[PDB]
């Protein structure tokens, strides 16, 4: 709910890019702040992603919940399989993350 | 290679599971002798196989191969992210697997 609630702001308010194959690209490229991965993301796409994040150092959050629900909680009638923070906005999402349990 | 040769021959002379549905429930139920899993299989599924196949001592073998992939090694059009060998006919993918 917390984690939901963030995502969402940062959404609205910051620039957060929505889908895989885009999350990728830009991590592969060294932006970002903060990557979020939907429960149901495809294996192969959720390994390039944290090889990537990790080569510059950028967080990766597993969410549980569905690549559907997650693109809901975006505010979109899309599934996002994964999404990347390029601005947080006024979301206090990096925070919450930070403290993940 | 060795791998695909060993998963076709199980499917055509002995008797495997298809989909990832199917295989969640054929080793919810205990029943199984090896599950193999596509290289895109979605997390959550695996998490859910890797889980039930544990509880049963089912051995588990990740494929680096994508679900359409694997689908075409058994002979089939249609995409298999998951499948499992109830009985492995004249296949050595069993100890191939064991690796």
């Amino acid at each position: 709910m917390d984690v939901n609630k963030a995502i969402r702001t940062a959404v609205d308010t910051g620039k957060v890019i929505l889908g895989s194959k885009r999350t990728i690209k830009f991590v592969k490229h060294g932006e970002g702040k903060l990557v979020v991965l939907a429960g149901n993301i495809p294996k192969d796409l959720e390994e390039d992603v944290k090889y990537y994040a990790k080569l510059s150092n950028i967080p990766v959050y597993q969410h549980k919940i569905t690549s559907l629900e997650l693109g809901a909680v975006c505010g979109k009638p899309f599934p996002v399989a994964a999404l990347l923070v390029l601005d947080e906005g006024l979301s206090n999402i990096m925070e919450l993350v930070e403290k993940k349990e």
